DNA sequence: TGTGCTCCGGGTCGTC
DNA sequence: GACGACCCGGAGCACA
DNA sequence: TGTGCTCCGGGTCGTC
DNA sequence: GACGACCCGGAGCACA
């Protein structure tokens, strides 16, 4: 059942692999350390002649891709030698016993051990093209493609379920570590470990550090390409519920005049125009809202297309303890803002991809510390208050607000506040930041098309 | 007619050589560099088996006496393919095409090739006692022997005669810049040569660079051990003629009186017992002699028992032009002393081989130029004469001597002559010193015993 | 007479 | 040692 | 309780 | 990668 390796000539068709019991001797090695550039692999048969009794070692090995070099060493009829050459480059390399392969461990510097394989829409129309928006399905779809025909996937051979799992563990720790943003030579650590465990043939390129999130995607599809309607399971994992709105119901009609009135007059460059409104509605959340707290507004927040998935899955986080306190003005939190523009900003939207996302969401802000200045520490210097508000050189004015089901949606126009930091950067406009996501309220998500003035 | 490699377990008997006209398809590479620890062989060979037109190369390599690593490569019946990898290989590794090897020339840092090879006494006693001695023949037959049962002489099979001939061209290469005396680097450059065209065995040990003379003999045993009574034909090499004389003939009485009379008294660690006497008449040298000079002495010189040999062979030569010039104290050229012991402690003798050789000798003097100091740039203060001579604080006087021959023998005892050197170095006794061999006629040849005062 | 340009092929180096 | 990559100069050539 | 001592066996390195 | 050498510490042991 376990080939004879295609690559020796001189026993193949001709011989099988030799098996005592529920011990076959075949086995495929592998170790990649991007440190040393190394990529390699190790494959061990012992073989026997179907027509004599007449044994031998073949040995394989080289780089992942190349065929490399090869050892055939002839054993005649003593069987008993044949195990021993099997059995000790098997500790050669591996340094675990060939008897004790069940209990196997990879060494540092030395080969893994590889058990190869030896063988209707439920949903609105506009909710539908939301989460195909959501989840890239064009690219999930046109890139599992790619994997179906890509041959160098499996340079080893069809792997196991079981050898696959380990691949998801391994892919996994780096998840976590890249989840957690730590490159401080974990990176590494864990990234050789699923090259290792998962064989790929970078030709003579020394292989990459896998960091973006997209990199791990490309991989979930790999391993997928190893081993309820789509759209609408995709949904149900949210758990989140989002439901179209009339573009004459009063909220449209009050989110339409708070999305506009409220785009910064300095974010010239664009405009918007409101394609859909949905609800939003998250599991637990209504449950855990602050609802004691005053002060509640309806405030925008933005982010790239290609986030909302974890937002809305997740929901609205905070940076990790990792701490990239970088463009955090007022220390780890959840910000939100009550110009529309400003959170568009975020988007990141090109000419081609022209429609983001934007978050309204009623925040419980409580009483706000004010700050001219930026203070990552601020989240210390509430001393009793329940948010921050870093203030601005324009904002909307109370004259003109509204409320919405009991949070205050501050309409524009923005006027100027008179609002100057002698020391240091003056805030174009208002930041409200909260650090807990009890007074976050997810309520609404808007669907927006920018539309650009320059034309290249 | 060339064997298939005995290392080549899979088609040892069962099959052959393939061969094709004159061109045989088999070969032997070598390379040391000691520059770089390199002793490497690699040998090609192409196959046919005996049974069918199968055909395949073989290549075995490693370093000289281990088996290394080997490939054996399957062509099947194409055998247009074999002769390209043979001569691809052979043209990789020799920088030599393959049509054209007959016309080799080896590249620095590629491979030499290498062509294998797949197959009563005429004299008195005392006289032969002695050329016993000069020629250590009890040595060169007990080592001759030690070749003739050393197997590692040829790791790589057995040489032919065109081969070894080689042998002899690089270890002359050798022999001629020793014999210059210069290892600026060109010891390397030649020796790595011998060490090619001859394998040698050092295991992983870096293999030696071959400077002393001894080790110039082992070699020439190597190379014979590889391919007219003896001492008789000896004997005849030197064209030099040697005759024992009578312990109480004239000459014994004059020459014994003159090697007593004449040892020093601050040589006083040993004495002399003339064991026998010969005469010396060498070739060309009566016609050459410059016998109209003036102050014709009959002077001592001794050298160690290992080099009578050249010194009878080609007489008494000088250093050459490379100019070790560091105890010459007056300038390249013929040492005489007119005492004993003076030239006996140039025998270098031990108390286990006690007999050393000292030659007397007829030397022109002519004018002498007399210096207490010394001045290796003597031979050209001599302004018109023709010898020079250091002066001693002891020395023979002209009160004892004689003549024998026409030669004036400066019989002792010594005795202080005064002289002192102010400024430096005072030497203890005479040192005539002649500067071409044509005022020097080789007349007798002493054959003494030393006895050491000292017991251990 | 040279200047581009590609294509081959050796030399060195890097990985196994 | 076995390969494969990589760098790089020279052969041959089209073009002006 | 430790101190010699040899013998084995891995780790590293060097050569092909 | 394949070997072989070489270095070196630890296991086992005799001895006091």
């Amino acid at each position: 059942k376990a080939p004879v390796d295609p690559e020796c000539t001189a026993k193949v068709g001709k011989a099988h692999v030799y098996c005592e019991g529920n011990d076959v001797y075949d086995v495929m090695l592998n170790q990649t350390n991007l440190q040393f550039n190394n990529n390699k692999y190790y494959l061990i048969q012992l073989l026997e002649d179907d027509a004599q009794r007449n044994f031998s070692v073949w040995m394989r090995w080289g780089r992942v891709g190349k065929m490399g070099q090869h050892s055939l060493v002839a054993c005649s009829g003593n069987l008993n030698k044949a195990k021993e050459i099997f059995q000790k480059k098997f500790l050669d390399k591996t340094k675990n016993n060939w008897e004790d392969r069940e209990k196997f461990e990879k060494v540092p510097g030395k080969y893994d051990m590889l058990q190869m394989d030896y063988a209707e829409s439920q949903l609105d129309l506009r909710v539908q093209e939301l989460i195909k928006l959501i989840c890239n399905v064009q690219a999930m779809e046109e890139m599992m493609m790619e994997m179906k025909y890509n041959t160098k996937k499996a340079p080893l051979g069809k792997l196991t379920v079981a050898q696959i799992k380990a691949g998801y563990q391994s892919l996994k720790k780096i998840e976590d570590c890249i989840r957690a943003g730590q490159h401080g030579r974990a990176l590494m650590e864990a990234c050789n470990e699923f090259y290792t465990r998962i064989p790929h043939d970078f030709g003579l390129r020394t292989p990459p550090l896998i960091r973006t999130q997209k990199e791990l995607s490309e991989k979930i599809q790999l391993l997928e390409a190893l081993g309820e309607h789509p759209l609408d399971q995709h949904y149900r994992n949210l758990h989140c519920a989002l439901r179209p709105l009339d573009h004459e119901s009063y909220e449209f009609k009050v989110i339409s005049q708070y999305l506009q009135s409220t785009h910064a007059p300095t974010h010239s460059d664009y405009t918007m125009t409101l394609l859909d409104l949905f609800e939003v509605e998250k599991d637990g959340e209504k449950e855990a809202f602050r609802e004691d707290l005053h002060n509640r507004m309806l405030l925008w927040h933005g982010s790239r297309m290609s986030n909302w998935v974890g937002i809305l899955s997740h929901g609205l986080r905070i940076a990790p303890p990792e701490a990239p306190i970088t463009g955090y003005m007022f220390g780890k939190g959840i910000y939100f803002a009550d110009m529309s523009s400003k959170s568009a900003n975020y988007c990141f939207a090109s000419r081609l991809k022209n429609t983001g996302l934007l978050l309204l969401s009623e925040v419980a802000l409580g009483q706000c510390n004010e700050l001219l200045e930026a203070n990552p520490k601020a989240e210390g210097l509430l001393q009793g208050k329940h948010s921050t508000k870093g203030l601005g050189k324009m904002a909307p004015s109370s004259a003109h607000f509204v409320t919405l089901n009991g949070s205050t949606v501050p309409l524009g126009p923005a006027s100027d506040t008179g609002i100057l930091n002698p020391d240091g950067y003056t805030l174009n406009y208002n930041e409200y930041i909260v650090y807990n996501p009890n007074q976050v309220r997810m309520r609404y998500l808007l669907k927006v098309q920018f539309n650009f003035l320059q034309l290249w």
